């Protein structure tokens, strides 16, 4: 009987819609899910490919967001409970980082309760001890003020954190930076290459969001953090201009670059094949002098590109893999 507080700072109707999607609201403007991953993994020993890239163990994963329903863009990829996105900032008042993390993680447990039968039990047993916290539900994360010290507050507890962002907030970077709080693995999400794809794709609610991007990548260069430039492909939407999406990724020099298949205006075959990826891949590496083609994950449609500096089998900030 696990009681999570809040009370969803939204209008009732759209915190009701994503009560039917399963998310847990959290306080005012947080939520939990099960990883859509998560499932088959309890029931069926199935793998994820952040395990394979970074021996991340996926079903010990709390996936989380301290920004649930706002967000700077209305991406066509995007997956929302609700028509648009409610704005471009987190409205007041705003929940502290340790009463957001203790409430998730009892959020965590109240959906995991949904399960106990055809259920592996020291896995079960694991994954009620997260030790991942993925932050990046929906919504933009780093429109919360205080990401810094919710990065903290994970670790306190003992949770190595995973930040997803879209980049369009460079002060909150900027923030963690100067107060040292960085997360264990930084990923900025680039789905254009281009201004107009930037504009189609992204669906832009701010007016200078892709200099903001501009910023965040050169804020990422020499990040005393793991690093990654996430690539989400969607067929004959934004796999083109490989060489432009490989200057992007040079402003950051991110540790790693992964090449990913996108899976309401998009059909289903928007969605590239993991052969297509593949293709993108090598496209695209050869416009990255110093980094190379690591590893692959077909089920998930996604290539692994790593800076030669990197070992192969290292962990850390150095290594291709997170500290065991």
């Amino acid at each position: 009987k696990i009681t999570v507080q809040a009370n969803p700072n939204m209008p009732k109707e759209v915190a009701e819609l994503f009560r039917k999607q399963h998310y847990e609201i959290v306080g005012r403007h947080s939520g939990v899910k099960l990883c859509h991953w998560l499932k088959k993994s309890l029931t069926e020993g199935r793998f994820c490919y952040k395990q394979k890239f970074y021996g991340i163990h996926s079903h010990r994963c709390l996936q989380m967001t301290p920004v649930l329903a706002w967000c700077t863009h209305n991406c066509i990829f995007c997956w929302r409970p609700m028509e648009n996105f409610l704005g471009t900032e987190l409205p007041q008042p705003w929940d502290d980082p340790a009463f957001i993390v203790e409430e998730s993680i009892k959020a965590q447990r109240k959906l995991l309760i949904g399960y106990k039968p055809k259920v592996d039990k020291k896995k079960f047993e694991e994954a009620w001890n997260p030790t991942h916290a993925a932050i990046s539900l929906s919504g933009e994360p780093m429109l919360y003020p205080y990401m810094g010290d919710l990065v903290e507050e994970f670790h306190k507890r003992g949770f190595t954190t995973f930040i997803v962002t879209n980049g369009t907030i460079p002060e909150r970077l900027e923030e963690m930076i100067k107060e040292d709080k960085l997360p264990t693995q930084l990923y900025v999400s680039i789905t254009a290459p281009d201004i107009e794809t930037y504009n189609s794709v992204n669906i832009p609610m701010i007016p200078d969001g892709w200099e903001r991007i501009l910023r965040f990548l050169e804020l990422m260069r020499d990040l005393p953090t793991r690093t990654v430039v996430r690539l989400t492909l969607v067929k004959g939407e934004n796999m083109h201009s490989p060489e432009k999406y490989a200057k992007l990724i040079l402003k950051a020099r991110p540790m790693f670059v992964e090449a990913k298949a996108y899976m309401n205006r998009l059909t289903i075959n928007n969605m590239p094949s993991h052969q297509d990826i593949r293709e993108f891949a090598e496209a695209l590496v050869k416009h990255l002098p110093g980094y190379h083609i690591e590893d692959e994950y077909e089920p998930s449609r996604v290539v692994l590109i790593m800076r030669d500096d990197v070992d192969p089998q290292g962990t850390g900030v150095e290594g291709r893999f997170i500290k065991h």
